[PDB]
């Protein structure tokens, strides 16, 4: 609900200015509230850090996880996932960032065990995700609509590709769904079907 | 000579402790000298960042550009590109940290003119060197050696997809120079020619 709010701003000021140095006040500027209603909502600035982190592994989810399952070949459902995956990326680039920026937490030392108890509890959210890659991958290398490739290191290499979007995408002012949508496309060619010949 | 020392331990540092929580103190343990050692060969510990980013640049000009002008056709020559720029990030992992942690230390207070200069001379270097593999792919496109794409978009991708190396790749002691170049190797192979089959 109106969490929902607090956690876009919030995700969307940790991107920009830095998780150390944003402050409840800053989240409190952007969403247009008082630092009371937002320590309603979540315990404490590393909380809502928790909490993007895990409503935007719960996005992504929700998007990847239907072509699991669906017909078609792995590569099939492979290029499906990935599109969603980078499109994903594209239109949610706050949660993204906090995401992957999981670890520009982890740079200070870890602090407090209680709190290692959720952030790694969340890190095994992102190694399922990763996970449900592996496992079309190794299916579309049995199925022949893969090359026969090592299934280990190509998950790594796609899914690192896949996030590395983020180094170059921009949110462009005006961009509809569909050329989100078709940039996304254009990507995800590029990472499954190569840029060699053949 | 000596100062590489300092380079070496400035940039292994700045990539485990991030910049910001990385001190002079620190060098200097991490180096085994003052405090009085470093501030003699670099005025500033941004200074220090600022030359770790340089010769960060000239180590991977250097391994990468002589394959820009060796025969092959644009594919060979891409592949080859590639594998030097990766070998360049597994075996320099702190200086290519550095010369992308750049997005850190741009959001930042970018403050001073002495400075400020120098750091946006150095994205120049950068993207001039991103032009090599711009170039290659141009090339590569129009002797049909790589698929009719958009050579922009494949060079943002690219490069990109060859820096995410450093996601999931840890320096493994007991590597060998002839293990990182056969890991190298299969990540660009994959880069290259996708995962996609036929």
């Amino acid at each position: 609900d109106v969490k929902g709010r607090i956690l876009d701003a919030a995700a969307d000021a940790f991107m920009l200015r830095g998780f150390a140095n944003t402050t409840i006040d800053d989240i409190a500027d952007d969403v247009g509230a008082t630092k009371g209603l937002i320590y309603y909502h979540f315990r404490s600035k590393f909380d809502i850090f928790l909490a993007v982190y895990e409503d935007g592994m719960r996005r992504v989810r929700e998007r990847v996880e239907p072509y699991v399952g669906a017909p078609g070949t792995g590569r099939q459902r492979l290029v499906a996932m990935s599109v969603a995956h980078v499109e994903n990326l594209m239109i949610d680039l706050g949660y993204h960032h906090v995401v992957h920026q999981g670890v520009r937490d982890q740079a200070s030392t870890a602090l407090k065990v209680r709190q290692r108890d959720a952030l790694a509890a969340l890190n095994e959210l992102r190694r399922d995700y990763e996970r449900m890659f592996h496992h079309v991958i190794t299916e579309g290398i049995a199925d022949g609509s893969l090359r026969n490739v090592d299934d280990a290191l190509a998950t790594r290499t796609l899914l690192s590709n896949l996030n590395a979007v983020d180094v170059w995408y921009r949110k462009i002012e005006g961009q509809t769904e569909k050329e989100v949508h078709d940039l996304a496309s254009q990507v995800v060619d590029l990472l499954i079907g190569g840029i060699g010949a053949t």
